[PDB]
């Protein structure tokens, strides 16, 4: 599922996401945006063999289990295709253990090189909230 803006934003919110651990909402959509361009069946491949999956781009390597990438950890105990479904909720849980993990959403490379220090609000802004 290709997600609308704003359409992703009121599931965000629905699920918990404004304002977790201190992120606004529209930190949340302008990660989303730029990982994987509000797609749930994106998938990219890592040079070092992991793959990042769905609509915030979670990576094989600490995250989820998809049967090939050796010395895995799988820490949010979730196989990584579940992260495409057009339902978001695993996704959620699995960024929300990853935000708390000490290193705030830095953790998205995206989130820190096109978001971070800009005016995320416009992310919602016009959006029936
Ligand atoms: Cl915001
Ligand atoms: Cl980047
Ligand atoms: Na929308
Ligand atoms: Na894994």
């Amino acid at each position: 599922k290709v997600f609308g803006r704003c359409e992703l934003a009121a599931a965000m919110k629905r699920h918990g996401l404004d304002n977790y651990r201190g992120y606004s909402l529209g930190n949340w959509v302008c990660a989303a945006k730029f990982e994987s361009n509000f797609n749930t069946q994106a998938t990219n491949r890592n040079t070092d063999g992991s793959t990042d999956y769905g609509i915030l781009q979670i990576n094989s390597r600490w995250w989820c289990n998809d049967g090939r990438t050796p010395g895995s950890r799988n820490l949010c105990n979730i196989p990584c295709s579940a992260l495409l479904s057009s339902d978001i909720t695993a996704s959620v849980n699995c960024a929300k253990k990853i935000v708390s993990d000490g290193n705030g959403m830095n953790a998205w490379v995206a989130w820190r090189n096109r978001c971070k220090g800009t005016d995320v609000q416009a992310w919602i802004r016009g959006c029936r909230l």
